[PDB]
């Protein structure tokens, strides 16, 4: 059993979102403080070109929109969308804040998760962002090129790691660094000489 | 005047340092859980082979290392330095997590700034980068010119935000979220048509 959550709980209001139904939408004044009992979340923006862009998936016993809760008035940039049918609990900033006063414990877990939500997103200048910039068009552009294969996902090329750092004129390594990123950013894909462009 | 910020100050040893001086080294043993009272610091980190790729800019009002708070273990990889002459107040973790109880304020704020962080991430496609990387360039460019200022923090250049859409390619708006991003990642600093460049 968890002694502090099923207290915490008995204070806040916990209801059902069917999937595809909003939570919270986006200028809305923030008061809340929604925390996910079960089932999971996406937090949504619109790029230009006005795509919906997701920011983040929150999952059962993480937290949401705190930002408000140190951010007086803060408005929520961005608004919160069930992608499948949950339970979320909501409890006034106002009472909240005297729940920690009370056992300051429930604080330590929702303070939690961020920081090994921060522990993932990090270990990561502008001498920097400017390759990342060149490395990206130099894909960007070959996708474009006759010899590109089709892929299900976009545009294949044939490169090596090498070949991209003396074209933008980086270390081979700088070319790694930089491509581990754009991997994991769900861009592009590496093995070997391949490289495979989405979208 | 700033009581909550009074009290935790007194519990917990001041220390000045030198520009230059590392505060933080690779591999430590986190158990601090450091604030800035006055000044910068600069979180650096050594690459393949070396260099000492930077990799932020914390200054008054921060905390150092709040991740290895929370968890067991984790010295400790990434590096820290003073870039100014800077006063540092540091507690060790387990006194912290006891005053989280005395009165939990401190441990707002300490979870204020990690949402903040959180904020400047999600604010993050390969246009998108490639735009990014122009834009560097050209602030990185225009540091170097005859015609820059000198500023406390690095070097000031002149120039509008659709001047730099016109050299780049892209519309004013896209300029304007942008040059947001830069100055959250405290990159530069832009007030109408002064921009200034850091380091």
């Amino acid at each position: 059993t968890d002694p502090t959550l099923e207290w915490f709980l008995s204070h806040c209001h916990i209801h059902k979102y069917p999937s595809k139904s909003t939570l919270i939408h986006q200028g809305e004044k923030a008061e809340t403080l929604y925390y996910i009992v079960k089932g999971s979340v996406a937090v949504l923006i619109k790029d230009e070109e006005g795509k919906e862009m997701i920011l983040s998936y929150l999952n059962q016993g993480d937290f949401i929109g705190e930002l408000g809760l140190f951010e007086e008035g803060q408005e929520r940039s961005a608004w919160v969308r069930a992608k499948t049918a949950c339970e979320v609990a909501e409890i006034s900033y106002k009472k909240f804040r005297q729940l920690i006063q009370v056992n300051p414990d429930i604080l330590m877990r929702l303070s939690a998760q961020m920081a090994r939500r921060l522990q993932v997103t990090s270990e990561k200048n502008l001498a920097f962002l400017d390759v990342t910039g060149r490395i990206a068009q130099t894909l960007l552009n070959l996708a474009k090129q006759p010899d590109a294969m089709t892929h299900p996902d976009g545009m294949q090329i044939k490169i090596t790691r090498q070949e991209i750092g003396q074209i933008v004129g980086c270390s081979r390594e700088t070319v790694g660094r930089i491509l581990k990123m754009l991997e994991d950013q769900n861009l592009i894909s590496a093995h070997g000489k391949t490289i495979v462009v989405y979208g």
